[PDB]
């Protein structure tokens, strides 16, 4: 029993961790095969940084000025491209520790491991949800751009997230492994704000099924809704519309509880009408948004990678 | 900026981590060297662990009895021996990512990385402290045990922990590497209550530290007291009581932020009483108690 964040065990994401320089700019790489994939502002001076115009600045650049890094053993570039704001770097060496990998997007409200990075050298790992303002809830320092976010089913590791900013608000963007920012940001020195951020209705639904699940379920009313209905409500309450991949990804909780998921949710808009009224769920008296229905089922059932 | 609840990469301990099977008991083990250390009530059945006579059991086992699974290899177990509530499998074959490691006992208030493990496989990682009444509030299914912790210090694993069992709270004890409990603890199958958990004060100031330097200052007042007399208030709430040494430890975030750790135990004397209304303090409606002042200095030095 016990409901924590968990993360996925790092190692698969350690074994492709380097660093990448150019002149005094360093930062972390992901080193997949015979590419290493990096953030392209890498090729920045500190004053490019404010108005930079990446085809001009990567004109200048070539394969012999790169330094790529594994620890202290230098991988020789021997080809260089820029795909939105990634850049790869072909290498000469393969990495024997490649995993099973795949590049995938993901959705506000899903969750991902963060294998935080300075020098190439992996620190720290923790979970994130991805906000429906396309920021992330993170700790970065300086130095730990080019970090990865990570989901890891079976052998295969899912990356989805690279680092590259910290907005004033203290919350970070970054983009996906194409170079595709996630939300409206771009990767220049400026102060960029973040719209108003919500609350991911679908890991709401997930905790409360988790309490259900461990005989919490005072909140369980006799009422049920429509979808429709549902989401106009929610979102008087900043709560994000429930879409149908998300009726469906709830689908193994509601059968293993016998909770129809429009029933549940009918719970769920009575709590925000009429608030908690003193009660705690699972020992809190805030409802967690940051557990998605895997999480739930991953940490409930214990499946492994 | 931000601040984590931040577990170390567990990269070097996931090729420690194998499968030991006794009969129909099957849990994990830590392969070091060549050498599997795993829970020792594995060599008990079912029937075995409700009154386990460890010395009587081992004696009557063979090498042969255990099976230790490496991924998808077979280990050959070539002699066995027990320390405590560990068991230790010397093994034909030396593990090749075993890393610089060494085994140390934890004290109450430290933290660690736990890396969850099912079946000798690595299922996810998370920190865990441990709790002044000698648990830790952690998340551990069926066939658990085995998992350890650990913190690593440059290229050195420090083990501390290995998994045990569940208390009927929900909580969870185990053993150092050596195999003593930690806490009043035995390896039977029995329901056993811990004594009267207590908060770790010097966590939750650190942790308010960690909420200034993040931009949170709205429990921050004017006034100050002494040390004793905010023991005398946290004591009266079941906090354990601020030393010295707690107020030297808290010496660097006091500097970055410019607050007095004097200054800081008003702020928590001040929350103790009148509560924090609905009011949130990085994120959390509770007064966090697992994060160490160097869990802090570590995310938000620079900051
Ligand atoms: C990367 O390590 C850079 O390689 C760094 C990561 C942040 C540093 C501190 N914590 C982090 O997560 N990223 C940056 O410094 C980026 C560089 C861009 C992508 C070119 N810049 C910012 O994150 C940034 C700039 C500004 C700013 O200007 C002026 C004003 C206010 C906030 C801000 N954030
Ligand atoms: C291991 O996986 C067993 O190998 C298991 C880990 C717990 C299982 C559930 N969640 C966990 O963390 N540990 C146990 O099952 C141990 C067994 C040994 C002998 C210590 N037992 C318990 O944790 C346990 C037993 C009892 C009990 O009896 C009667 C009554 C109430 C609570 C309880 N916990």
């Amino acid at each position: 029993s016990g409901f924590r964040k968990m993360a996925f065990p790092s190692g698969k994401v350690e074994g492709c961790m380097v660093q990448v320089t150019c002149g005094t700019t360093t930062l972390n790489g992901l080193w997949l095969d015979d590419v290493v994939y990096c953030p392209r502002h890498v090729i920045c001076t500190s004053e490019d940084m404010l108005n930079p115009n990446y085809e001009d600045l990567l004109i200048r650049k070539s394969n012999h000025n790169f330094l790529v890094q594994a620890g202290n053993v230098q991988l020789r570039v021997i080809g260089h491209s820029m795909q939105n704001c990634v850049l790869k770097l072909k290498v000469d060496t393969a990495n024997p520790k490649t995993p099973k990998y795949k590049f995938v997007r993901i959705q506000p409200g899903q969750t991902f491991s963060v294998l935080a990075c300075y020098n190439g050298s992996p620190s720290g790992v923790y979970q994130c949800a991805m906000r429906p303002n396309f920021t992330i809830k993170g700790s970065f320092l300086n130095g730990s751009c080019g970090s990865v976010g990570f989901n890891i089913d079976y052998d295969c590791v899912s990356f989805c997230y690279m680092h590259h900013m910290e907005l004033p608000t203290g919350v970070h963007a970054g983009t996906d492994l194409e170079g595709n920012f996630y939300g409206p940001f771009v990767d220049r020195q400026t102060a960029q704000a973040a719209g108003t951020d919500t609350t991911i209705t679908v890991n709401v639904l997930a905790w409360l099924y988790a309490a259900v699940i461990n005989g919490d379920r005072w909140f369980l009313n006799r009422f049920t809704t429509t979808l429709n209905d549902f989401n106009l409500v929610a979102m008087k309450y900043n709560y994000e519309p429930l879409t149908q991949d998300h009726v469906d990804i709830l689908g193994p909780l509601s059968a293993q509880t016998g909770i129809a998921v429009l029933d549940m949710c009918a719970s769920l808009k009575e709590l925000l009408q009429n608030g908690m009224n003193g009660r705690t769920i699972l020992g809190s008296a805030l409802l967690e948004d940051e557990f998605t229905p895997f999480d739930v089922v991953r940490q409930c059932s214990g499946v492994t990678f």
